[PDB]
């Protein structure tokens, strides 16, 4: 699957629709370990510690759930040590070092990975 690294810092809400607006796509949906590794190389040069991906924590009270924004199925993950509970907000972010995911609050301003 294709994907591009935007280097401008925007909130999750902003960042999703910039993909849909400027490049007409969605946030990246990762379904295997390889696509996750490729994305780690592309971002290994960023001084930023994290980047947004298409991870949105849905669910009601005590019903915390995960789901991609582009609708695809949730059939793979690569969480970090000490994740993803008891910390963070409802938007997932990939840690540039190692390639480990880590929940974060959506309104944080970080670069992102669009998929096209």
């Amino acid at each position: 699957c294709r994907y591009l690294l935007v280097r401008s810092l925007q909130t999750f809400s902003q960042a999703w629709f910039t993909c849909r607006r400027c490049y007409r796509g969605n946030l990246v949906s990762i379904h295997n370990f390889n696509i996750n590794y490729r994305i780690q190389c592309s971002v290994s040069a960023l001084n930023q510690g994290q980047v947004w991906i298409g991870g949105r924590i849905t669910g009601s009270g005590r019903c915390r759930r995960f789901q991609w924004v582009d609708g695809s199925r949730w059939n793979f993950a690569y969480w970090a040590a000490h994740q993803p509970w008891s910390r963070g907000g409802h938007c997932v972010a990939l840690c540039t070092r190692g390639g480990h995911w880590r929940r974060a609050h959506c309104l944080r301003r970080l670069p992102f990975i669009c998929s096209y």
